[PDB]
């Protein structure tokens, strides 16, 4: 009688923000990439909401109204005429406050999970409709796979990536708040020029013939420079996997995660053993992509 389902990270290979729109949000253009650091969710029918946390944030991540969860239970349960009598345990891969939208899989997770805990036969455009409604990664962590999202960053659509790519992931010692890292390229825009990414087309072409050597110079995410701005010290995680062997490395997302592409398993092998070794980051993970959206795997 519990439904458990997983739920992947993400990396945005390809980040361009763009103006500041009414709604609050800028408007953006982003190649997403969903890999194998994901959380498990697994949801049962209980007398009341509650969530629990092991993995990363076990300490640390909030419980209450201030997880995305809650609000995925509270607006799936409205949704379909329930009370979001259930209970929520996520044990988490994703990092907190990382740049890979953990919250934002818990939250897709949730959906699924309680789709089918409940039978509810919610088809995947409404889910999609909710997970917008919760946040701009949770359609996303839904859809996996790799996309195109645009606006601001909810509209999906499906590209191809004709390979598995393999992954390196170096946690920081702390965490970033996203709309910090929005406000500071707008800060960084209006004091100077900086350099804008190309279109996507040629970072889509190398996806589409499956070379992640064609791949890892086309990488790029604006919000890097701001992520850096904040935490200096990203510098130099960044020089030290690419010196012990990584094609590319990029911040993810809104950071201080660092991604770096690699040109098969056993150079991730290589590659996650040097940085480990070098003192820069917190702790290594080695993934792959791509991989399913939010999917149930017990139950
Ligand atoms: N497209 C986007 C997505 C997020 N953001 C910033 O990040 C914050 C968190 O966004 P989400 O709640 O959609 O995850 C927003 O309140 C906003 O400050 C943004 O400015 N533009």
């Amino acid at each position: 009688g519990a439904v458990t389902v997983r739920a992947p990270g993400k990396v945005n290979l390809y980040l361009a923000v763009g103006d500041l729109r009414d709604d609050g949000y800028h408007e953006l253009t982003t190649v997403f990439h969903a890999v194998s650091l994901a959380d498990d969710v697994t949801v049962r029918d209980a007398d009341v909401l509650s969530i629990d946390v092991v993995g990363q944030g076990e300490g640390t991540v909030p419980t209450d109204e201030r997880n995305l969860a809650w609000q995925a239970a509270e607006l799936f349960a409205d949704h379909v005429g329930r009370a979001p009598d259930v209970s929520i345990f996520i044990n988490k891969d994703i990092p907190v406050a990382g740049g890979m939208a953990g919250g934002s899989a818990d939250a897709a997770a949730v959906l699924v999970a309680m789709n089918e805990l409940w039978h509810a036969g919610v088809p995947r455009r409404d889910l999609h409709h909710l997970a917008a409604q919760l946040g701009s990664d949770v359609p996303f962590a839904l859809h996996g796979g790799t996309a195109l999202g645009t606006g601001r960053g909810e509209q999906l659509a499906t590209v191809l990536a004709r390979n598995v790519f393999h992954w390196v992931f170096a946690f920081a010692d702390g965490g970033l708040a996203t709309p910090q890292v929005f406000k500071e390229i707008d800060r960084l825009r209006e004091n100077g020029d900086p350099p804008r990414l190309a279109e996507a087309d040629e970072l889509l072409g190398a996806l589409a013939a499956g070379d992640a050597r064609r791949l890892a110079p086309l990488l790029g995410n604006e919000l890097q420079a701001a992520a850096v701005s904040l935490n200096p010290e990203l510098r130099r995680t960044l020089r030290a996997g690419e010196s012990a062997g990584a094609l590319a490395g990029i911040v993810s997302g809104s950071g201080p995660t660092c991604a770096f592409l690699c040109t098969s398993a056993d150079d991730a092998v290589q590659v996650s053993a040097e940085l480990a070794g070098a003192g820069v980051c917190r702790t290594v993970r080695v993934a792959s992509g791509p991989v399913h959206g939010a999917q149930v795997i017990q139950g």
